[PDB]
């Protein structure tokens, strides 16, 4: 942290976060949503970081080159160490990216490795190649030089993302699934785990051993597991919580705006939320079906009249102010909802449903008090638009993300916010071999227009393949787009250091602080 001159600090520097949920895992390997990054920011580091405003900054690796875009060359600081005292090397990042790659780890972010096109993935992936002949190699114990396929020069923004932070191996091979256990884990991020009680909290504290640790101020941070929205803002106002997480709830939110505006943080994020359509399950697997579905739902109710926090409509996957974006705002966005609400009717009589035998499915959702709102909003939209039934059913985070995976669903709410900020954060989780794809869709020809953006050295003709990308996912509806989301939270007035201005919102701790209050 930078502790501006002449700010008093807090006697006890400690800090309550709410974290939405209870997190999947504390291992880098077996993580995919926010909750779940935002531990791991603070117990495992990585090559790079994003510094208190994003930008993409030194982790363990020091400096950088690359040849061609192709071969990167990162140099690893001497005293980069773990909790226990021992070096960080540059075997560790060896051994971190084949364990994340290697099919028996069965990670939800394997395909990352295939985002940035290390070499040899797409075989290790499929069984083909064993692990050990991915494309990296430690040049001497400082020093990881990473070999892609082609050139990627992006290729250092994915490197703050929590999967290819590096793990232990000492501690993976001697304990397994009970590695990340307080008595067993070993971390070279700024915290430590002190506790970890399922459903109840997890608490981290200050890694003397961590290289940057004279700058650290935070001595311990508590994250809790509240998916209730209205219960995590009454735990913030009744001076339990320091920051809230970010999902507002629908019947507090105006009010607070009103009456402690100070705290009421809202900024540009580069998430959106929409419905996650099954594409492989019948009668899901009907463009007809999912198209209804897309046009029915009522963006201008849901986002201005329902939740009203400053969403906007959306109608793409990938934010259109992400970085790179250049998107074409399709002709039904413009129609009025009465003709987007005709033709989806026209497409669903056309599908075979009548009054007599109407379409009925699920809506998952990860337990919470806004989703639940929302859905049920949704549910009497297309209920009136267009004449179906929806039956609501909740899970709790971890199991949710499960089910999406395994494709034992209908329709889900769905939330992505981008790892690194250029399109192909979100486009690469649609490709067909996707291990992000819960979607489960697949089309070769948003496939092949993905492939062509490394092969253009051109930005322009980069950015108008993506903007034809996001073109056939509308044109398939993959998804229904619901709206692109503000990051909106309560943040207590003595917590410094959190600007706001990260669109990727990547709080590491470590640069926090108490002010004496």
């Amino acid at each position: 942290a930078d502790v501006p001159a002449g700010v008093q600090l807090a006697d006890k520097q400690t800090l309550v976060r709410n974290n939405g949920s209870e997190v999947q895992s504390l291992d880098p390997h077996k993580i995919e949503g926010v909750p779940e990054s935002n531990v791991s920011r603070d117990l495992f580091e990585g090559l790079l970081i994003s510094d208190v405003e994003g930008h993409p900054s030194p982790g363990v690796a020091e400096k950088w080159e690359n040849k061609d875009f192709k071969v990167w060359t990162f140099h690893l600081r001497e005293n980069a160490k773990w909790s226990d005292g021992t070096p960080v090397t540059a075997h560790d990042f060896v051994y971190s990216w084949q364990r994340l790659a290697d099919p028996n780890t069965a990670s939800p972010y394997a395909s990352y490795l295939q985002y940035g096109h290390i070499a040899n993935i797409d075989d290790i992936i499929a069984g083909k190649k064993p692990a050990t002949d991915l494309g990296v190699k430690a040049l001497d114990d400082h020093t990881f030089e990473v070999t892609l396929s082609e050139p990627v020069p992006y290729f250092y923004k994915l490197l703050v993302h929590p999967s290819v932070s590096p793990v232990p191996k000492s501690a993976v091979e001697k304990f397994g699934d009970k590695w990340t256990q307080p008595a067993n884990i070993v971390t070279n991020g700024a915290y430590k785990l002190k506790n970890w009680v399922v459903n109840e909290r997890i608490v981290l504290e200050r890694n003397p051993q961590y290289w940057d640790n004279a700058k650290t101020v935070i001595n311990q941070v508590t994250y809790l597991p509240i998916s209730s929205e209205v219960t995590d803002v009454n735990r913030y106002r009744s001076g339990e919580i320091d920051m809230t997480y970010n999902n507002m709830p629908i019947e507090l939110f105006q009010k607070l705006k009103k009456e402690i505006p100070n705290e009421v943080r809202v900024d540009p994020y580069l998430c959106t939320y929409y419905y996650e359509i099954n594409n492989q399950k019948a009668p899901f697997n009907d463009v007809r079906v999912r198209t209804a579905l897309k046009l029915a739902l009522d963006r201008d109710i849901i986002v201005n009249k329902v939740k009203n926090q400053g969403d906007l409509p959306a109608y793409s996957y990938t934010p259109p102010y992400t970085d790179g974006a250049k998107l074409v705002e399709p002709e039904w966005f413009k129609w009025s909802q009465q003709k987007r609400n005709e033709e989806a009717k026209k497409l669903l009589a056309e599908a075979g449903f009548t009054a007599d035998k109407p379409l009925t499915f699920d809506l998952l959702y990860n337990t919470s008090d806004l989703h639940k709102k929302l859905a049920i909003a949704v549910a009497s939209i297309w209920k009136k638009n267009l004449g179906v039934n929806v039956n609501l059913e909740n899970q709790e985070w971890k199991t949710f993300l499960d089910t999406r995976h395994q494709g034992t669903f209908d329709v889900a709410r769905a939330g992505w916010c981008a790892d690194y900020n250029e399109p192909t954060s979100f486009l690469n989780t649609m490709l067909s071999d996707s291990s992000n794809n819960t979607a489960h869709y697949k089309s070769p020809a948003f496939d092949k227009l993905i492939a062509d953006t490394l092969k253009v050295a051109d930005d322009t003709q980069r950015s108008e393949l993506y903007a034809k990308a996001e073109q056939q996912l509308d044109k398939d509806s993959a998804i229904v787009p619901v709206y692109y989301y503000v990051n909106a939270r309560l943040v207590k007035p003595w917590v410094g250091g959190y600007t706001g201005k990260d669109p990727l919102d990547n709080i590491y701790v470590k640069n926090l602080y108490i002010i004496k209050h």
